[PDB]
């Protein structure tokens, strides 16, 4: 609490802005605006000093100072906190608004006893906060929109009464962001009402009586929240912007004029991936394989996307087979970017995975223990306390499936409010296994970058200082989740995360600890040993927290569409087998449950879910989008299918393991029904029972009825089955 300094701090900044011009009784007058002042947040008269406003303390008609004559006199008739009309030669406070802000406060010693006039000051403060400071940086915005609904739209009317004019009150619907945007004067007048009473602390319990929302509202505000505005605020300030970089150049001096020639190197091929050069590709290949390369219509796999696609339609015009599909899986490894910080995150970090040619995994370990290395030096510094880095980041790197309603189908300006709540709802702590590359400054983002991240990193943190204005940061870090809100930039709306840099273990513990709560309830659930390692959290990204919480709503939801003893059965024979119900955020090639059990690297799968009879487990993938699955719901119910396709053909030959949808009669079926499902279906056998099983089991009952009226065998050789498993 060396908040001494808040005061002498509060003290150096009333020094600049705080003008006293009184007969000569300056001190009664000069400590009593002192008192006055004292109740508002320091940080707003620093916000106010930052627009080059000025506070006047004077006597008499306040319309008579030097800054309030070149008043057009209309102006000269406000409105009090209450609303009546009053003449500013009669009233005792005034803000003048424009590009040179001035408050004029009447001197007076009673703001002690006056309740009503002190009120009356700092709701003109608080318009000063909202249309002189806030609207500089696009706030107030979505949030306090929510806190003004919530009023409007209440149980008690008195909120409103208390805060709301009639313009508001008779409004029909909610304030959406285009009625905050035309009606601009009217939202920031309400803000200034709720801060007024929030600040003179004879009417802060009347506030919290009729208003609770407004009241949390600007408690959390003045409380925390309005360091951030600061914040935020001087990051538009030119030579704020160029003296925060140069501190932060100069900490890193040293670094920097010591860093050699490899050093620079490892870092740019850090930032531009190399991509795989033509001439090399073929010079790899034995003629046998070459012109087995012009021969196979490359426009024909599935595995391959447009850009793997194309660049190796460019190899043929430069010089399904089994095999041929076996040719392409391979050179699907060799046509990778080099890219470091995509392996760290592909990986989770874990860079001695199996997952790529052991010539290029050296090469992946051997720069990235050097990077590391070379991110040795910590930001902590005596130039500056706590630091504030930016990230503008692609939201599909979260969450594709989300990322896909993010923006407003019809306005791509706008968030879609809905998937912003489904975004925001378990996004509590983030994990970063990669090299981070954040700005020093906030920075405008991509078109498809509408995630902006305001990191707070630690002392600690180590990182490397970029000509740019840039800082890289090590791998490994930790992210506490503080705030999650919709803003405004630039005609545009972002999702603004605001997260706290914390040690990566404190972020492991909490899944380590989620991993072993979920074990225990779904043992209980399940009558499953007391100690079984069933569900497994192999998490690493930056939307960590959400792999978590969403495995819990997935088994609620895989629990209540299936029958119990289905589970049980099926589930006690994966656990036989050490099976494991993995949720990730790394891509699948690198979940051992799958590699541990592949004969060659190129034979891997990466996809949203996938079973593996092997190892008897399910691996769900939580960044992507499933090939039209709905969600991560329907895409572990379907691979529970290939679980289940795997339990019933082993009741089948009970004396071996094979599946029971290679059974002749299943085959037939299929070669019957198998296209009147799903495209994903049709891919095959197992395929086809899966979706099938999947879309019996949809919480959408329609789903259930296509099956049964488009493929009614299946619909019964499923159910044979189901019964099949639940007596046996
Ligand atoms: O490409 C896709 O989108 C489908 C990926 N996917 C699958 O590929 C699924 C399971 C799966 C596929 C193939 C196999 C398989 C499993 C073992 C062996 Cl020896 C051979 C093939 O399991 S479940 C799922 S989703
Ligand atoms: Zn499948």
């Amino acid at each position: 609490e060396r908040n001494k300094t808040q005061e002498e701090h509060l003290k150096e900044i009333m020094k600049h802005i705080v003008k006293i011009e009184v007969k000569g009784e300056e001190a009664v007058k000069k400590e009593a605006a002192e008192k006055l002042l004292e109740k508002v947040p320091s940080d707003v008269l620093e916000m106010y000093k930052a627009i080059g406003g000025k506070i006047y303390i004077v006597d008499g008609d306040i319309t008579k100072h030097i800054s309030l004559e070149a008043l057009s006199e209309d102006k000269k008739k406000i409105k009090d906190i209450y609303g009546k009309d009053a003449l500013l030669h009669e009233h005792y406070v005034y803000a003048k608004e424009g590009y040179e802000p001035v408050l004029v406060i009447q001197s007076s010693e009673d703001y002690v006893e006056n309740t009503e006039k002190a009120l009356n000051v700092y709701y003109e403060i608080g318009k000063i906060l909202s249309r002189d400071i806030l609207s500089k940086i696009n706030q107030p915005y979505q949030k306090f929109l929510d806190v003004l609904n919530t009023i409007k739209n209440a149980s008690d009317s008195d909120g409103q009464d208390l805060l709301f004019t009639n313009q508001l009150k008779e409004h029909p619907t909610d304030f959406s962001v285009e009625f905050l945007e035309q009606n601009s004067n009217e939202v920031q007048e309400v803000f200034a009402k709720a801060f007024a009473y929030y600040i003179e602390p004879q009417h802060r319990d009347v506030l919290q009586l009729y208003a609770p929302e407004a009241f949390n509202y600007m408690d959390k505000f003045n409380e925390q929240e309005i360091n951030l505005s600061l914040e935020e605020l001087k990051d538009q300030r030119m030579l704020s912007r160029y003296e925060k970089w140069e501190k932060i150049k100069q900490h890193y001096q040293h670094w920097s004029d010591s860093l050699s020639e490899e050093g620079r190197g490892l870092l740019k091929k850090l930032q531009i991936p190399i991509e795989p050069k033509k001439d090399d590709i073929i010079h790899s290949l034995s003629q046998e394989e070459k012109e087995l390369l012009k021969r196979i219509q490359i426009d024909s796999s599935d595995f391959l996307s447009t850009e793997e696609k194309e660049f190796l339609k460019k190899l043929q015009i430069d010089i399904l087979s089994e095999k041929e599909k076996e040719f392409l899986k391979k050179l699907k490894l060799d046509i990778q970017p080099y890219d470091i910080n995509q392996r760290l995150q592909d990986t989770g970090g874990l860079i001695d995975s199996p997952s790529i040619n052991l010539d290029v995994r050296k090469q992946y370990k051997r720069d990235i223990q050097n990077i590391d290395a070379l991110l040795h030096q910590s930001i902590g510094s005596t130039l500056y306390n706590k630091i504030y880095l930016y990230e503008n980041m692609n939201i599909n790197n979260l969450t594709a499936t989300l990322g896909a309603d993010l923006v407003d189908s019809t306005d791509n300006t706008k968030i879609n409010r809905g998937i912003f709540n489904e975004f925001k709802k378990n996004f509590k702590y983030s994990i970063s296994s990669n090299y981070m590359i954040v700005d020093i400054n906030e920075r405008p983002a991509l078109d498809n970058e509408r995630l902006k991240w305001r990191i707070q990193l630690s002392p600690d943190t180590r990182a490397g200082y970029l000509e740019n204005g840039k800082l890289i940061l090590q791998r490994n870090i930790g992210l506490e989740i503080k705030d999650v809100q919709i803003i405004k930039q630039s005609e545009k709306e972002y999702i603004r995360i605001d997260a706290k840099v914390v040690p990566k273990s404190k972020i492991d513990t909490k899944i380590q600890e989620a991993q072993l709560n979920i074990n225990q309830e779904w043992n209980k659930a399940l009558g499953l040993p007391k100690y079984t390692k069933l569900i497994t959290f192999n998490v690493h990204n930056r939307y960590a927290s959400n792999i978590v919480e969403s495995a819990y709503l997935i088994l609620n939801e895989w629990k209540n569409n299936i029958q119990s003893d289905l589970i049980k059965k099926v589930t006690n024979y994966l656990v036989d087998g050490n099976g494991r119900f993995v949720f990730t955020d790394i891509t699948l090639p690198n979940i051992a449950e799958q590699y541990t059990h592949q004969d060659e690297i190129y034979e891997q799968v990466h996809s949203k879910g996938l079973y593996v009879p092997e190892s008897r487990s399910i691996l769900l993938h939580g960044p992507s989008k499933g090939v039209e699955l709905r969600n991560d719901s329907e895409g572990f119910i379907h691979e529970f299918g290939h679980a289940v396709d795997d339990y019933a053909g082993y009741l089948l030959d009970k004396n071996q393991s094979d599946l029971v949808t290679n059974s002749k009669k299943f085959i037939d079926i299929f070669k019957e029904e198998g296209s009147n499902l799903t495209s994903y279906g049709r891919t095959n056998e197992a395929e086809f029972f899966a979706e099938a099983f999947r879309l019996m089991h949809s919480t959408d009952h329609a789903e259930r009825l296509k099956v049964q009226k488009n493929a009614p065998k299946t619909f019964q050789f499923i159910n044979d089955q189901i019964k099949f498993i639940i007596n046996s």
